[PDB]
C-alpha cells in the first residue's frame, strides 16, 4: 500500500515533479509551470513508486495535477507511469510511439503472453513466430500495440495485440487481440531493417502503392510501413508490410519488390491485402 510522505516540497520531491512536468510539456508541446507539491505518497514496489499531487499553472491559471513516478535508483531509472489533471475523465494519454526493435525479448514475451491468453479464452492453438511491429503508448501505465505473426492450423497469419502493462507491479493484461489476415511466407533467409520508415523504404512502399493503384484502378492512400525485410539475390528483394487507407479505412498490405539498380530495374512482384477490410 501507499504511504504519506511528511515532506511534500522536498528538493528531491520538487525534483521528481519537474522531471514529470518537463517530459509532459515536451512530449505534448505544452507549458505547465510547477508551483508546489501538494501531497506525496510512496509505494514500495519493484523499486519505489511515488504518487505525486502537485500544483501547476498553465499560463496564469491555477491547476492541480497528479503523477505516478516509478524509480529504481540502483539502475539510474525513473519513468513517468501516469500523468493526470484532476479531475478529467482520464489520464493524459501519450502519443503512440514506434519502437525500433519489435523482437527485443521483452516484446516477444508480451506477444507470447497474448497468444497464450487467446489460446485459453478461445480454446485455440496459435503458435507465435515473430513480431512485425511494436508501438508503445503512455497510458495509466503502458499500452503496447503489437503486430505479430502466429501459426494457426499450420498457416502463418498476422494478429494485433493491445496489451496493458504496469511493469512495477509485474502486471499485464490483453486489452484487445484480433486477427488481421494471412501472412505471405518469405521462403529463404532474410535481413531485418531496424527502421522500416526511412525515406529509402517509404519511397519503395509508395512506389508499390502507386503501382497497385494504377494496375487495379484503386486509390489506396499510403500511411507508413510496419516492417521491412531484405534479401540479396540478383539485385535485392524487399518484403514490405505497410498500412494504407482504403476510403479512410486503415488496411495492412504486404508488398514484394525486386530491385536491380545497375539496370534501373524496379518491379512489384507481389502486392497483397492482409486485412482490416
Amino acid at each position: 500500500g501507499f504511504t504519506e510522505v511528511p515532506f511534500p516540497n522536498s528538493p528531491e520531491f520538487q525534483d521528481l515533479t519537474r522531471f514529470a512536468v518537463h517530459q509532459y510539456n515536451k512530449d505534448q508541446n505544452a507549458h505547465l509551470e510547477f508551483v508546489e507539491n501538494l501531497n506525496v505518497k510512496k509505494q514500495v514496489v519493484a523499486g519505489m513508486l511515488y504518487y505525486i499531487t502537485f500544483a501547476a499553472t498553465d499560463g496564469g491559471k491555477k491547476k492541480i495535477y497528479e503523477t505516478k513516478i516509478w524509480v529504481k535508483v540502483w539502475e539510474n531509472f525513473k519513468k513517468v507511469v501516469e500523468f493526470k489533471l484532476v479531475g478529467d475523465d482520464s489520464a493524459k494519454l501519450g502519443g503512440i510511439i514506434n519502437v525500433p526493435f519489435p523482437n527485443n525479448p521483452e516484446f516477444q514475451d508480451l506477444a507470447r503472453f497474448a497468444v497464450q491468453d487467446y489460446n485459453k479464452k478461445e480454446n485455440a492453438h496459435l503458435e507465435f513466430v515473430e513480431n512485425l511491429n511494436v508501438k508503445e503508448q503512455l497510458v495509466a501505465g503502458m499500452l503496447y500495440y503489437i503486430t505479430l505473426v502466429a501459426i494457426d492450423a499450420g498457416k502463418k497469419k498476422i494478429y494485433e495485440a493491445k496489451i496493458w502493462v504496469k511493469e512495477w507491479e509485474n502486471f499485464k493484461k490483453v486489452i484487445e487481440f484480433k486477427l488481421i489476415g494471412d501472412d505471405s511466407a518469405i521462403i529463404g533467409g532474410f535481413t531485418d531493417v531496424p527502421f522500416p520508415n526511412n525515406p529509402e523504404f517509404q519511397d519503395l512502399a509508395r512506389f508499390a502503392v502507386q503501382d497497385y493503384n494504377k494496375k487495379e484502378n484503386a486509390h489506396l492512400e499510403y500511411v507508413e510501413n510496419l516492417n521491412v525485410k531484405e534479401q540479396l539475390v540478383a539485385g535485392m528483394i524487399y518484403y514490405i508490410t505497410l498500412v494504407a487507407t482504403d476510403a479512410g479505412k486503415k488496411k495492412i498490405y504486404e508488398a514484394k519488390i525486386w530491385v536491380k539498380e545497375w539496370e534501373d530495374f524496379k518491379k512489384v512482384v507481389e502486392f497483397k491485402l492482409v486485412g482490416d477490410d
